[PDB]
Parts: structure tokens; sequence; C-alpha cells
């Protein structure tokens, strides 16, 4: 039987669609041997790697307050430590329920930083440290890994997997009418280079592999008003490929 | 004889080294048939394309004040450029300037490269120079600094039909850990990162025939205009050193 690696692309609000993919994949009895994730893909995939069920991930997403950069940085770190209190005495990420890699960016040098050991919470928090939303973290000064490897196919392949299931939740560009402020222009820039490394990795997909691309046409990148829809989106997108995933 | 295209990479303060390259190139009698530039490379190269001498470019750089806010500086930069270029008002096609010229910019809405080849020289150069968080973007497409898509526009210059390119890379140094204080700092760094990545890509396409000039700018702050004379000397000396290699064009 083939080793299957699950790659979970970066985002924020949009990355809760990852939950619905897991929910489908589990239902369909697809066994994941390795997970690689950036930002939200790293949160969802990390919690799942640690032992959470997609159903519990769903319950947690529907029951918490998504309603300055440093204060939110600490708040995110304390939530992650609470959820992961059961993996305190873990150090090697290969020895979690499922092997797991988070991906982050060394803001000083631009180098990709793949975590494979240490403190799961702290590593996941690095991968999730979106500039102008969560302060970077010091472990190297570290940020959201979207700008270097948003869809870390190659990371997952260096865990020795034969096939990858890749979930691209997309990073839509802002429309001309929404580019009001200077912050808006620069996020757009980050979005542009994020897509460019994303497209590059997606280029390396082979015959064997499976791309999942949830229908998220409507969906605001930071908009957590529609969780149930986001999760359904990933659920349905994956349910549709039940036939193709079956042959793994 | 070969058609020589001069490519002038993007920057800000560091791009005044471009002046010293022109100053050398002229001295050495190297004839330029086409110019392509981004940001500062576009200002210096555009003014030179229009008929300024490198000497006058140097005089202008040594005698002016580099000492809601993004927009006010945007207008100020536009009025300076219109003053300097008042003689090319009735120009429309950039191929009919003293030297053919292309400025390069970025459509911030779509990420597409925007190469200007016609219209109003000042307005186009101002687009190429519209560095986010320093000069408001311009509406012509909402347009910014072309560094993020083609900082070293070798391919633009080659689409003007040149056989050889002289490329001036002034570099975009990354900020060190100790200088990354604010959120603005982190995001500039990001822009720097993608700027280098497209820069390295174009530099990859250079051939046997072509000539890369890379001024010694080790010290130099990207926004630091306190050392103009050094910046110009840097480009001057870097080019003077290759007098032999440029001679065979
Ligand atoms: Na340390
Ligand atoms: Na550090």
């Amino acid at each position: 039987r083939p080793k299957i690696g699950l790659v979970l692309s970066g985002g924020a609000a949009r990355g809760l669609a990852h939950i619905g993919v897991l929910k489908a994949l589990d239902e369909q009895g697809i066994q994941i041997d390795a997970i690689a994730g950036t930002s939200m893909g790293a949160v969802v995939g990390g919690l799942y790697a640690s032992g959470y069920t997609p159903a519990e991930l769903e319950r947690i997403a529907l029951e918490m307050d998504w309603q300055l950069g440093v204060i939110q940085g600490q708040n995110l770190a304390m939530v992650l430590e609470s959820l992961l209190v059961h993996t305190s005495d873990n150090r090697d990420f290969d020895k979690l329920a499922i092997p797991f890699r988070a991906v982050s960016t060394d803001i000083a040098t631009g180098e990709k930083v793949v975590f494979r050991k240490g403190h799961l919470p702290q590593a996941i928090r690095a991968s999730m440290s979106i500039p102008a939303v969560f302060a970077p973290v010091e472990i190297r000064l570290l940020v959201d890994g979207g700008m270097v490897d948003n869809i870390p196919v190659d990371v997952a392949r260096d865990m020795g997997v034969d096939v990858v299931i890749v979930v691209d939740i997309g990073n839509p560009l802002r429309d001309r009418k929404d580019l009001s402020t200077v912050l808006d222009v620069m996020n757009q820039s980050i979005t542009l280079m994020t897509r460019k490394n994303s497209e590059a990795q997606l280029a390396t997909l082979k015959p064997g592999d499976v791309l999942i691309q949830p229908p998220l046409s409507g969906y605001g990148t930071t908009d957590f008003g529609r969780v149930p829809q986001l999760i359904d989106a990933g659920y349905r997108a994956t349910t549709v490929l039940a036939a193709r995933l079956a042959e793994l």
C-alpha cells in the first residue's frame, strides 16, 4: 500500500475548509501517513496530527470568539497550548499520532523554516504568524510560511510519501475597489508572492497525486462569519473526489 | 555594429549609482541604443533618454532636497518630474526620444507587469517609481514600483531588438534582524524578497555577449541620500574597471 501525505495550504479563515476535507477523508477511510501545513493548514493539520478528530475540530471552530499584534500573538499561543496540553512531553513531531511538519519563514533571511521537533504549539504558532495580525516569533525571527512555501508539497515528499493529497484553499487577490490603505497594498504584494510559490509547487504534481480545490468563490480571507459554509466547502469538494481518492 | 541596450535596475537611493555608470559609459564612448529601467533606474535612465547629460544629472542630484503623506510626496515627485521633462511635452512615443526608453511598473490589482512605451514620460516614470509606503500608487490600472515583478528588466530591453545588454544591478540588500523593528519593516522585507527572486531570474538569462555591472555598494542604505557623491562614484568606478570588456562592443 502507498504512503499518503496530506498537504494543507496556508490561509486564515479560508483554512477552516481543511476541517471539512479531514471530515470527508476520515468518512471515506483514507489513511494519512504524513501531514505538511502552513498557517491555518498547520493549525488544523497539527491538531489532527496530535489526535483530534475532525468532528471535535469542527466543534471547536463553531464555539469560540474570533471577535495589538503582540497581544493577539500571545492569545493565539495560549489557545494552542490549551488545545495541545496532551502533547507536552512530545518533542519529535514524527512521533505524534501522525507525522507532522509546520512551515514558516525566516523574515531576516527569507529562508524556509520547516519544524520537525520541539514544542508543537510554538511551531504551529510560528507558521500562523501572519504579518500585521500576529507578531512574529523568536525560536530566527519567524513569520507565516505562506511567503515561501504556502503549499508545501516538497516538504511532504521529504517525509517519504509516494502520493500527496493537496488542499489549495486559494489566496484571492483584492479587487481594485478594496485597495484603500497602504496596508492593503502590501498584503496584496504578499498575496502575489504567496501565489507565485504556490503555483510553482502545484506545477510539480504528478499523475498519482490528488488536488482538492474547495469552491470558495465568495469567501473573505479573514471572514469567520461563515464557518459552517467553509467546512461544508471542504467537505463537498472532497466528497466529490471519493472515486479518485478511493484508488489509493 | 551591435545594438546595445542598457538596463537599469530598480532602487531608490542606491539607484544614483546609475548616474556614475552613465558618466563612465559616455567617457568611454559607448553608444546606447535602448534603455529599460525600473524605479530609480527609470528616473535616471528616463532623463538620460530624454537628453540630459550625466553631468547635469549629477548636478541635479547634488543640489536638491531629499529632506495624506504618501499622496503629498506622490504629487511632489510628479511635479519635479514634469519640471525636469518640460521639453518632452509634445512627445508621445518613447521610441522617438533621444534614446528609445521603457519604464516598468506593476498593476497592483492583478500583479501583471506594465511596460510603458508611449504617453507622458513623466507620468510613466512616476509609476515606475511609486514605491509602496513612500509614494502613493498612480492611476493610468492602479500602478506601483515595478521592482516586485521586473526589477532588472533584461527581457524588456531585449524586446526592443538589442543584441547585447549592459545591465546595472545595484542590489536590494535584506534588512538585518536588529533593524526589523516595526510591521512596516517586515513587509518591506517581504517586497525585497520577491524583488530579488525576479531579479535573480532575469540575471540568469544573461549570455556570453552581455555585461553585468554590479557597483560596490556594501555600506549603502537603500533610502540613505546622505552619500550621493559616493553612490555616483561607486557606479563610476565599477564601470571604469570594465572599460576593457565594454570596449569590445
Ligand atoms: Na534563543
Ligand atoms: Na532571533
